[PDB]
């Protein structure tokens, strides 16, 4: 008990909270998810114990890899005839032998020519290769290319630096994973839904806490929903005075209570009227976590509204009562039937699924001829195929016609063999019918597997049936690589607020990786505990964050100590922010420098892993390089040094831009969906070098950005001494200045791949309007965009972010007067279009992407009409060659000519 408590101690640390503020939570879901979800951590920890120590060495160390070991033809094309130089160094003093080898080489290979080399200078399975300057290992037998650190030195002509180690000087460093279960470890009649013959009917009683004025009359709203899709007709209660809210009315709704399905939920709200006014709104799903049927009395407390949504009910808003229990309280009371109601078993389900298939497979021309939800089977014409086809090509918020929803359903057995039409399939579904529901639970159970990033879909807020959803993990644990699970990482962490109950499928396949993979799990730590603020998932996301606690082994202390530096930046910024505001730069700097020399600030702001990239050690911080920005928030540039032995190499300071007062969540978002552009171009052959820079939201408007080396904003160039007298060849020469000689071509070939990726992303995402001091370029010519805050329909008609003024013409043309009519700008335009056309290919994982993000509070992506944008911008209910003389268009006007 004394080392538990200590173990609660850590774990309150990490998380904000005590561990003490579960235990008292009541709630029976919330206390079965705390023991329940233990056989995770317990599987997990046998996984990193099954091949000791190198299974936990892969654990703490996993490969850093591309999903492909095939390389595209301009990756494999820097290669002297398919070989790679490489430098591996050996400490004894810092020896480097040069290597030429085969890019695939596997790294056991890479060590015996290294030990080779160094033989004809006067074995193999002792040694792991080390890259050089951070805490990155090659502890598998991949190919070498396909570890990203050399397949990222072959795009950028830069020499690979890997470091030869002793196997256990790195096992050493490993300590020893002690798992201990926890304390909480140790802990009428049963009738079918479909037996209950009753409509359905709710009481709302009365309401407490409702304190109001320009108020006068209010009443109860309410309807039955299936995510977003209402399942019957709303229902109001009779209006009252809000200074005596009692309604004591019992209120029925147009479905019987057997069609309810599994994710069926009361949403309500208290509106005040004729102009409607929602005041407060709560939600709750109709089956508990149990598969029970809600029944007897319950007290909701209900949320507040979000500005901007001004409808009456807010079915896509968070399930459940408001933690803050002074606020207005909705009592309700559920119909009895003298006996516990349970959703049904599965096997009840598949027979009744199995009689419905065997009644319909009989049905006559005539009978079927009732209703467009019915088809015969000899009917079927490969017309009707083609039809079925080219609705499955259409992307996720392509509008489905009722009348095509009749003919999705009734050629659903033929849709099993097209799988990706499953989501439209999905919403095609009745699913206030029982007999058409269990029927779709039949074909999910055998649905032929589809790819991930189709899989994700179903994961958002129009797919709520955990059937669905289940089918939509099975897809990820059979087919997600670690790589794109950390690239989605974000996205399928918001997922999880969509799930009804505590305990799911999805958050035990997050948490097992999370616990066997430390790359995933360091930023599954942080994306959550980012959000613990948020009163609507702090819950939720507490008790996930305790049990990736208990098991993630010695990797919570190196976190508490990541924690600790940031609490100590927050701390000092708010001061800075609150009490030195007024004071001058030299006085705030003074103050500063004090305060971090304290010995209990120094010691928590040095010798950590950076939370960008916890490979990067942060060694001591040189005071003399940080400072406070001139920026309003008072951002703090911060300089540590690595203290990696080999550090020359790769970066000898990690400069990092500390900012506590700015939502960075958008940013973050936009910089992923980069990264994933800038992927989808090098893997077609198309080499646009973007810079999708690190940043991560660690709090409440509180960040981490990553500071990019010998970088220069627009402005600064053409300022040089010179406003009126402006030069528009001023960057050109600049640039040139810093390339003279035989390489002026390489930067001018990257200024303008870099420059047309960058006018393809920006115009596509609506990112907010470009200038001289949000746009940067660094020594070697590589143009990049900082400042991602806004996003989308965020004007209100699609604006063109990026106007490519005479400037960047002049740059692309290599000093062209005539800019505009030149074989390098006609290049560039090949460039913009093929990277255009490249993302509307891929248009779908995007759209998907943003909709999986819609139940965040980001303020410039609350609907689906804010991702309707991005159907605008690729003009996808255009045909191909439409969509490019769309592109072409908006460049034309923007710019005033030039594209045509
Ligand atoms: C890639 C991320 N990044 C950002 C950045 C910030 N905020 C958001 C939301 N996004 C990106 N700024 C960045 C800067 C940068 C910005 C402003 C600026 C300077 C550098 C100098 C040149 C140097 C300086 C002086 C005094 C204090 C600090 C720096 C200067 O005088 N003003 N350099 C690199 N990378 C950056």
């Amino acid at each position: 008990n004394r080392e538990e408590k200590i173990l609660n101690r850590e774990i309150g640390f990490a998380i904000g909270m005590p561990v003490c503020e579960f235990d008292m939570v009541k709630d029976p879901e919330v206390q079965d998810f705390r023991r329940n979800i233990l056989n995770v951590c317990k599987e997990a920890v046998d996984l990193r114990d099954l091949n000791s120590p190198h299974s936990r060495a892969m654990y703490v160390y996993p490969p850093n890899v591309e999903s492909s070991p095939e390389l595209p033809k301009h990756i494999y094309n820097k290669l002297d005839k398919g070989q790679i130089i490489v430098v591996i160094w050996v400490i004894v003093d810092k020896q480097k032998y040069t290597l030429k080898i085969n890019h695939d080489c596997v790294p056991e290979q890479v060590i015996a020519e290294a030990i080779r080399k160094k033989t004809r200078s006067m074995y193999q399975g002792k040694y792991i290769l080390k890259v050089c300057g951070c805490d990155e290992y090659f502890l598998e037998k991949y190919p070498l290319s396909q570890y990203k650190y050399i397949r990222s030195c072959i795009m950028l002509g830069r020499m690979p630096n890997l470091m030869l180690m002793a196997k256990e000087s790195l096992y050493s460093q490993l300590p020893m994973d002690c798992f201990t279960m926890p304390s909480y470890s140790r802990r009428t009649s049963t009738k079918s839904l479909w037996v209950i013959n009753s409509a359905l009917r709710i009481k709302i009683l009365c309401a407490t806490y409702v304190n109001v004025n320009d108020i006068d009359k209010i009443y109860v709203r309410t309807g039955i929903y299936h995510g977003g899709e209402p399942l019957c007709d709303n229902v109001n209660t009779q209006r009252v005075p809000c200074s005596n809210p009692r309604w004591n009315e019992w209120l029925n709704y147009d479905i019987y209570i057997p069609d309810l399905p599994r994710a069926a939920r009361l949403c309500l709200s208290i509106c005040s009227v004729e102009e409607h006014c929602p005041l407060a709104w709560g939600n709750i799903n109709l089956f508990d976590y149990t598969d029970t049927l809600v029944s007897g009395k319950m007290a909701l407390n209900l949320w507040p509204v979000p500005h901007g949504l001004e409808d009456l009910l807010n079915p896509i808003g968070v399930t459940g009562s408001n933690p803050n229990k002074e606020t207005p309280c909705l009592e309700l009371e559920f119909d009895w039937f003298s006996s516990v109601v349970k959703f049904p078993d599965m096997s009840v389900i598949e027979e009744h699924a199995n009689w419905s298939v065997s009644r319909e497979a009989g049905f006559s021309y005539s009978h079927a001829g009732l209703s467009n939800r019915l088809a015969r089977d000899n009917e079927l014409r490969e017309n009707d195929k083609e039809q079925l086809k080219a609705i499955s090509t259409r992307d996720p918020l392509s509008e489905i016609t009722e009348q095509e929803k009749d003919f999705l359903w009734s050629h659903r057995h033929y849709c099993v063999t097209i799988p990706e039409i499953l989501p439209k399939l999905l919403l095609s579904v009745k699913w206030n019918s029982r007999d058409e529901v269990a029927q779709m639970y039949c074909l999910v159970k055998d649905w032929p597997p589809i790819k991930p990033e189709q899989a994700m879909e179903l994961l958002d807020c129009n797919y709520p049936d955990p059937m669905v959803r289940g089918f939509a993990v099975r897809c990820l644990e059979k087919y997600l690589t670690d790589d794109k699970l950390s690239q989605y990482l974000i996205q399928l962490v918001q997922v999880l607020k969509y799930e009804q109950y505590l305990d799911n499928l999805l958050v035990r396949f997050l948490l097992k990786k999370a616990l066997t993979n430390q790359r995933i799990g360091h930023f599954f730590f942080w994306h959550l505990k980012s959000e613990m603020h948020n009163k609507t998932v702090s819950q939720r996301f507490g008790l996930l964050l305790e049990s990736y606690c208990r098991a993630c082994g010695m990797y919570l202390k190196h976190l508490n100590r990541q924690v600790e530096a940031m609490e100590k930046l927050i701390n000092l910024t708010d001061i800075l922010k609150q009490e030195k505001k007024d004071e001058t730069q030299k006085v705030q700097m003074k103050f500063l420098v004090e305060q971090m020399r304290r010995p209990d600030f120094m010691d928590a702001l040095q010798g950590f892993l950076s939370p960008l990239n916890p490979a990067h050690q942060l060694g001591n911080l040189r005071l003399e390089e940080c400072r406070i920005m001139s920026s309003a928030k008072r951002p703090l540039w911060l300089n540590w040094e690595n203290p990696d032995i080999m550090s020359e190499l790769l970066f000898q300071n990690n400069e990092i831009i500390f900012k506590n007062g700015d939502d960075l969540r958008q940013d973050m978002l936009t910089l992923q969906i980069i990264r994933i552009m800038e992927n989808i171009w090098q893997n077609q052959g198309l080499d646009l070098r973007m810079l999708p820079y690190g940043c991560l939201s660690i709090g409440d408007c509180v960040g981490l950005i990553e500071v990019v080396r010998n970088s220069h904003t627009i402005m600064q160039i053409q300022c040089k001494l010179k406003a009126l007298q402006f030069n528009s060849h001023t960057l050109h020469q600049w640039l040139k200045d810093k390339n003279k000689g035989e390489i002026y071509d390489a930067a001018i070939d990257l200024f303008t791949r870099s420059c047309a990726g960058y006018c393809v992303a920006t115009f596509i995402l609506g990112i907010g309007d470009r200038h001289n001091s949000n746009i940067m370029v660094k020594d070697d010519g590589q143009l990049f965009h900082i400042d991602f805050g806004h996003f989308l329909d965020h004007k209100k008609r699609e604006r063109v972010p990026f106007v490519l003024t005479q400037d960047f013409l002049i740059v692309i043309s290599k000093g062209a007067q005539e800019c505009t009519k030149t074989r390098e700008f006609e290049r560039f335009q090949e460039m913009c279009y093929k990277a255009y056309l490249a993302i509307r290919q891929h248009a779908n994982l995007f759209i998907n992407l943003f909709s999986m993000m819609l139940g965040s509070g980001m303020p410039e992506l609350q609907s689906f009409d804010d991702i309707a944008y991005i159907r605008k911008t690729l003009a996808l209910d255009k045909t191909e060659q439409e969509a490019l003389e769309y592109f072409m268009k908006q460049m034309n006007d923007a710019h005033h000519g030039g594209w045509t």
